[PDB]
């Protein structure tokens, strides 16, 4: 139990990622390997589930999964999207 809003996302959290004209895509906060691209400060390695794509977004383009899980986490059927909506549910702490 740890006071602080701490609205700045961390690896292993889950989010919705909105690209320009795509849905609120199911995505995860990942971490960075010991040798890949350096993003700009504030941004995160967002991994887009069901398409497995990688882009850099900052927190304003992004939404906390548990706040939008039922709002945005719904069957948008874009191809990949039903996979990623399964992948994200089954990625996160569930049943425990």
């Amino acid at each position: 139990g740890s006071s602080g809003s701490s609205g700045e996302y961390k690896a292993g959290d889950l989010v919705f990622a909105k690209m320009k004209g795509y849905p609120h895509w199911p995505a995860r906060i990942d971490e960075l390997p010991e040798g890949a691209v350096k993003p700009p400060a504030n941004k995160y390695p967002i991994f887009f589930f069901g398409t497995h794509e990688t882009a850099f977004l900052g927190p304003k383009d992004l939404f906390p999964y548990k706040e939008y899980k039922d709002k945005f986490g719904k069957s948008n059927k874009r191809k990949g999207f039903n996979e990623g909506l399964w992948e994200i549910e089954n990625s996160g702490p569930s049943s425990g």
